[PDB]
């Protein structure tokens, strides 16, 4: 997979990274939704300093592998292609750059970094099992 969070791809290693940096985070998952056999974990942090500014972040995992890093609430006055490309290396596997999509909400932007293959697998899985 081509996406990491500062070198980490698994929920627990990401949780340890954030905890040791004294960053508060919230964890949500599909364990109750699925009644026991969950496949999704998302970790949420607020006010995280990136090259797109101070942003909120979701770290999205499928089968304990990161597939998506979403930066939220970026100023509409930010140079989006520049800040997205500047932050990219920190969310990219050493082998391969993560993909990214700029999402315009009108009053602000999100940037979603993602592994295209993994994200397609997630979409395929949702359509199959729901
Ligand atoms: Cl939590």
């Amino acid at each position: 997979s081509d996406i990491v969070f500062y070198g980490h791809k698994t929920p627990k290693s990401v949780e340890i990274y954030l905890s040791e940096k004294n960053i508060i985070y919230k964890i949500i998952n599909d364990q109750k939704i699925s009644r026991g056999n969950g496949h999704f974990i998302s970790i949420m942090v607020n006010n995280y300093r990136t090259h797109c500014g101070v942003v909120d972040i979701n770290l999205n995992f499928f089968n304990d592998i990161l597939y998506s890093v979403r930066l939220k609430n970026i100023s509409k006055l930010e140079n989006m292609e520049f800040c997205a490309t500047k932050q990219r290396v920190y969310f990219s596997d050493k082998n391969k750059k993560a993909s990214y999509k700029i999402i315009n909400y009108g009053d602000y932007y999100d940037v979603d970094y993602y592994d295209n293959n993994l994200k397609n697998e997630v979409f395929d899985w949702i359509g199959k099992w729901s």
